[PDB]
């Protein structure tokens, strides 16, 4: 089902002045993604620190595709791309945003930590992505809280057009057996269960949002039907004890990185990082 | 009680590699149900003897420094076994019949990420019941992701402190519980006690206890002259952070080839156990 705007279920409207929600906002939230396992939050972030990432993205797209292989999300035009991790492109308020700490402590607790920098370039002509959680449930045909937020960042608007992501309102919590392949497919007889009771939504996202959904939450990619890349920067927050590979940064930021009560899994480098191949020295 | 609880206990010989189906169905009965399990007659004495003699070889250098690390209460010390070459068993870290059990709980992908011990020593005071590893949510029941592997290295008998056991409390997590310790509020054990009382009995070394790591239980006083040495590990799934066990890498070559899992670091020449 296919809309003009955020849906006001999913839907917080906030400015980037807004640093902590009050408690009956936060309520709100905390039962949006309890329910729907996906929250839309528009108008968090400056279009100064957007457009920073998006024009170091589209910059950075050329050595991407001249890899000999580029890495793809399931089918072709879905792009792995990392942004970048130098000095100049990390932002305490895309990394360590206080109103995305405020839920991400409420659900996962106080020791929670992001342990995911990364992002999805959708390119014109695109496929359509299978329906997929990012994230596994722990044990199967077993029903558990969350372990882990997806944090979305869209770097221009998204709209219908060029690749805004399909939703499963409510699926954070399915895990029937035999429900997932090996790649965090939905097995299509269950797909087909789930849509006659709740199908899926896709509606336009202004830059300046910040989508958080749980990581089980099943979605797709589809096609990016524009003349520009779609790009996405992807965070996602992690329950402390959730074995994760840190992520790379430079020391440079270490200072207001590792001080913080927004936890990062971060590793501190000398250098500048390789956000693209992961290929620096003492890796 | 006088022996291994019937109710708890498999009889194994060393000779056995794999548990047939119903041994097997058995085994993962009692860990569902009971959260223990007694298996005896798993290890041989040749190996339990060199790990003993090893740890209490090591007790006095142990014992002469400035901070001993001590569970909770006095002797009740954290002492890790030795990790040299000589004194690290396929049969110990890669037991078969063990890892036939944890990968049937936690999966194929579950790894061994501890190498540890406790010596209880001669006037150890009584710990109080705690659990090793926390519930992932509060006030939620989940299926384990641990199961602590207990080899006594001398026979454990009521008098030398054989470990107090509360038998189907590794499923038991309402609100306001556990303290940041992993200590059992008081009121919580009274209730539990009524219900289901915890039990103490005799293991004879060559037994391997197997345990969910959520159950409640306590170190007793060691009441003989002697100190009653146990060797730990702790089987985890593939996704619960842990740091590795350092390990030489003069046993990589059976150690990461296996698969049966261990979280390892492999370090050039000897690693300091302590
Ligand atoms: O980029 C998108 O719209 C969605 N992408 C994904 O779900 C993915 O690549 O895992
Ligand atoms: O050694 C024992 O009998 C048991 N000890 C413990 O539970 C501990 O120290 O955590
Ligand atoms: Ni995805
Ligand atoms: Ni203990």
């Amino acid at each position: 089902m296919a809309l003009a705007a955020p849906p006001g279920e999913l839907t917080l409207a906030l400015t980037p002045d807004d640093k902590t929600l009050d408690p009956a906002s936060l309520d709100r939230a905390l039962a949006i993604l309890a329910e729907h396992g996906i929250l839309v939050l528009t108008g968090m972030l400056r279009t100064r620190l957007t457009d920073q990432l998006r024009t170091a993205m589209l910059d950075d797209l050329p050595e991407v595709l001249r890899q000999q292989d580029v890495p793809t999300n399931f089918v072709p035009g879905h792009v792995q791309q990392d942004p970048p991790v130098r000095e100049s492109l990390l932002f305490p308020d895309v990394l360590l945003n206080p109103v995305v700490y405020q839920i991400t402590h409420a659900v996962l607790g106080a020791d929670a930590r992001n342990a995911v920098y990364s992002g999805n370039m959708n390119l014109p002509g695109s496929h359509e992505q299978p329906v997929h959680l990012d994230e596994p449930h722990l044990w199967p045909g077993i029903s558990h809280p969350p372990y882990c937020l997806c944090v979305d960042v869209p770097l221009i608007d998204f709209t219908l057009e060029n690749g805004s992501t399909e939703y499963w309102p409510g699926s954070h919590v399915l895990n029937p057996d035999e429900c997932y392949d090996e790649r965090g497919c939905v097995l299509p007889a269950e797909l087909e269960r789930r849509r006659a009771v709740a199908p899926p939504v896709r509606f336009p996202i202004p830059v300046g949002s910040v989508v958080i959904r749980d990581g089980r939450l099943w979605h797709r990619g589809v096609p990016n039907l524009s003349a520009a890349p779609r790009p996405l920067l992807a965070m996602t927050h992690y329950t402390e004890w959730f074995d994760m590979p840190p992520i790379q940064l430079p020391d440079t930021v270490k200072s207001w990185v590792d001080g913080s009560d927004r936890h990062t899994h971060a590793h501190f480098v000398a250098g500048d990082v390789d956000h693209l191949t992961g290929d620096h020295p003492f890796a």
